């Protein structure tokens, strides 16, 4: 019921820990992710200390209403964290060990520039409100911070679950207090995105490049334009995988460059035809012969420039 | 338990403030957006005033049930806001400082005409119901209205968070009262919409225009019609980004104009062929040669007209 | 707590009113729509009447549990409405003024035959269960039925919000009682549907009709078949706007007719080619020349027939 | 309160009835359907019998808590039904008449083989748990089973609402008891599925068959392959209507056969070309001339065979 | 009330059982599934034992509050299950028989590698928290574990509902306890996936292979490229069925191989044309003639390699 009284001006330290059981629903559209984990809280309350002789046992189990529990909340969540309390154990010195199982949709922005090689830092912000009697400060108990052997992260590599040990206070409210940040560093796995996205998109463009080894303007127009259609269609096919970003992404820049190369390939084919029809087939043949190397070289070069710009 | 009594006929002033922590799920289809913010309320209640010497402390903390709190509600929300109280502090003169954290889906119409340069005014309407003893009026505390330094609005520029200082009363109910409006002026960022939507859609049309530099009717039909298909496919590709509006938008007018240009390009190619087959190749060559300039010129001109009409 | 006793056998009249604040989620698939509105109830209870001098105030505010409130329910809703009470005010004569804010998904069938010119009648059925002590009858207070100046209905014209003043009793239950119907007559806005749906779909078909002014079978096959593809693609593009109806709609009949015209156009092109190859170019030329008028004429005629059949 | 005592060993008979008011959300994907209906329960309790002379009235109205009500539940629901009680009336002999309004998602498998002519049997399984004091058995009161005149079933014909009078006991639990089944036999309406799905899909294939009346290999390749594309596109267009079934459906078999016919048509066109180029234009002409009849004939036969196999 | 006291140090055994009534919402995207089942709990409480002679009846029915009930929770659920209790019966020896109906979204990872032949193990983890007075251990009662005769799993074969008899303790919390696992082994049905996905996808590729029996470079380019488009379109058509996996799946590898074969087929056609134009038609004819066998052989071989690698 009542908060524990402070022996001195020192604030009450609440040790926190999150044991990630499962992470489901990775909505790349809303930049939200659902989490199911264990939340552990540890704090010393002299009020519940006892002697083990007269009490008999070494541990005392209470119900959430029977004792005082700090109001711990999550900052970046869609709605209040659904709470299922598991156990409350008090040690002889009065140290309370709280454990609850929770599940909540977390708001965590994602940077899609480096996609599909991008690395992300998922954040889970813990916060506590200090009362008039008593101030409450949060701490991280590394022994209660962990991820299970059955942690499944399909498509990502879990780099580090290391929570922010020094989490700066958010000056939003009138009274500033330290909000314990939980940084989960992950890196995207890409073994599929090449054979499923990049490679076939390169194949269609290379097919368009066969117009440099032909003289029939009709066949060349069919090649370039029909391949352009195939490219659009393929983009429609993979649209789900690609991200709808208001900023420029690496992938998006490659796509744009491919569109430019289709335009230039059209220009080339048209010029070659015009020169042949205007009775100068020597120039037409020279341009086409040059394009056979120029296009792949310029493409590979611009890809190195792009890669350099983004990485 | 009871409303504060007025010393004179003057109404009770409730100072309001909203500190926007995070804005997620910006559904352009339903024209709704989810918000997570702090709501602060400030009002003077003489009933809770005290002397700080005999009471000892300078501030007095109460629970929501213990004291009277004005019934503040949001007008344009899908459903009732999340009700999580953070703190209630009473100063020696009796001034109550209320703070709560809420999360709610806000209903706010969006004008998509100027898209993708469109600017929007997001509205958050605050309202209070006046009691029999004393009427209650709302006010804006500019010191408690703010956005954090890390608030990032992906895809938008935040122009002004300036809430309506003079919010007209909504004559909806039987008793009219001032409803405090919160205008958030934002402007769309477009650094991506050109390379991802406009530019490739211009490329496909320009490809269709190469039929003016060819004489093979077969190749020209393939160029124009196949490019038309590529255009439809590309629209399907970007369909998600484009808005389903029941009124005419700037983008939609450009799209329609592109469809018209494909039709006219077909007409040209057909006429050229007919004149050649109908033994007048001088006219055919003159029309095609003219079209080489006419089409781009007329396009850029009509585009300037469109821009002028919408801006 | 207890129902007001009737002074005579007359039933208790509950005056109702619905103030539609916002209407979101217009599901064309389920024929359901979500509504957010104010519900006002007014009825006279002598038990709560008082004198304003000895009582001091002119209005008396109660809590929902403190007094009797009629059990008002909605018939055509997915589930029970959102129950958020706003205010309860009692006038000196005992007249109770109840106000609540609700949000619920309403079930209302939609007729898509006349689409996209279709007019609809949205229904909201109010119902009350009469108790043994005194029967309760519903009435409409036209002064409390209204829509705000900020009422947004994007794409529709609100014809009449006139609720059914004489709503017949539904003989479903064992005891029949009058259920207050709320008819919202609306008519679809089409300022976009011509330039966004009809016109480009007509353009593609007309492009297919250019095969009648050409003799090259290859170019004609490309024109007709490729335009047919463009037609399918365009339908996919506009798919969201068109309705998935199990009955035949006007738009759907037009679409089917367009498919038929593509088939016939194929037949024509094939016949013309066969006659030319089978050494009778006079007949081929006569058929093609006739088709140049026959196709548009028959189309416009059948279009007039369709319009007549549906309107 | 307590259950009514049996005069003899006979079980308590609870007469049931369901009045289907509206049926919304027909998810053919999840094979679930939402229902909103009235549930009526009737049973004789001597404990509540009275004389109408000393009591004055002929009917006695109670509240659900005041008297005993059997625990009736639904078997095939996603989650527990909506519980809104309408009326409880007791006759002088003690016969209780219970009426409640409910809304619940019913889980009911659908057989899509005969689609789009398929007939379905929707099931609603009622169940009651027998207590130690007296066993409870369910019965069907045909007078309380009905569907309103405003029952709307868009796209289906309601064959019979006849609930299972002899519903076999589910040996699921340890104690087997009869579970009252409610069979709703419906048949699909198809006046739209032919002009919207079948007919245009036949048109595209017939267009592919025009390659048998031409000798230009280029035009034939364009015809067959481009029509194949048009076929895929049309399937994408109607994809929503067609079902994603893990077993073989009639429609799915037709679709597969059409794909085979496109493959064979390709073979024919290629062979014809090869024979002509390999200086045997005689074989090519005989095969093509035969195919002109063979393809439609074989198609119609295989179509009758399919119909016979499925019906 | 209070937990039952142990006669000796042995822990309290709670026998569990889950009777799966219905399984809806099989989200292959989120790898979650919704379940509706009965949960039965059985445990002996000496405190409630009675003699059936003095009490009269053989069974005693209690309310959940009246007696002690173990706190059973699910590990891998989105949120706490729906809690609707059905019955609580106590036998004369004191053995309590608890039955509740629940509905909850279960988190279960799915392995899509072997798709569409893949087999899955759905997991439902039961857990109980031991109190200070007496430790509680869970057990599985197979007589209360079952699935109804009307259990519907459209598209899957239910192999075994056998729960983990020896479920290892999860060392997540501070105090390790055995968590009863419920393994539901299922295998995917594929009688449709061949005629609906594989077969037509093979048909289009085989159509591309007809370019090896033709010499017209124009027709071959049309064949290969247009079939490539048809392939992309078909993937778009079936996109819903295929899984968006971040790892390499068997199906995904087949798809990639098909894309490679389209690229190689393009190369072949181009080489053949180049050799013919460069005045060496003997080599061109030899390559084409070889490809006619090489392509199917290499395809079938690599397909056998893939099957072997995944199975």
């Amino acid at each position: 019921v009542s908060p524990p009284p402070p022996i001195a001006d020192e604030p009450l330290t609440v040790n926190t820990g999150i044991y990630l059981i499962e992470c489901y629903s990775l909505d790349d559209k809303a930049e939200t992710f659902k989490v199911n984990a264990f939340l552990s809280l540890s704090w010393k309350d002299r009020r519940l200390a006892f002697d083990p002789v007269r009490s008999g046992v070494r541990v005392k189990t209470y119900e959430p209403e029977a004792i005082w529990i700090p109001e711990i909340r999550f900052v970046n969540v869609e709605n209040a964290r659904d709470a299922d309390v598991v156990d409350i154990s008090v040690s002889p010195d009065g140290t309370v060990q709280y454990l609850e199982r929770f599940s909540a949709r977390v708001l965590s922005p994602l940077d899609f520039r480096r996609y599909p090689f991008d690395s992300q830092t998922l954040h889970i912000y813990l916060i506590v409100r200090s009362v008039d009697t008593r101030n409450i400060v949060l701490a991280v108990d590394l022994e209660k911070v962990g991820k299970n052997d059955d942690v499944f992260l399909t498509g990502w590599d879990i780099e580090s679950f290391t929570a922010v040990v020094k989490p700066a206070n958010f000056a939003l409210e009138d009274r500033l207090e330290s909000k314990l940040d939980y940084q989960l560093r992950i890196s995207r796995q890409y073994f599929s995105y090449i054979p499923n996205i990049i490679l076939p998109m390169l194949f269609i463009l290379f097919i368009s490049w066969t117009a440099f080894w032909s003289t029939s303007y009709e066949a060349n127009v069919t090649l370039v334009v029909s391949t352009l259609i195939a490219h659009i269609a393929f983009n429609i096919l993979v649209e789900t995988n690609l991200p709808k970003t208001p900023y420029m992404t690496y992938t998006g820049a490659i796509i744009f460059m491919i569109y430019l190369f289709y335009f230039v390939a059209v220009i080339e084919v048209t010029v070659q035809h015009y020169l042949k029809v205007e009775s100068q087939p020597a120039r037409a043949a020279s341009i086409t012969r040059a394009s056979r190397i120029a296009f792949p070289v310029v493409f590979l070069l611009a890809n190195i420039i792009l890669a350099f710009l983004f990485f």
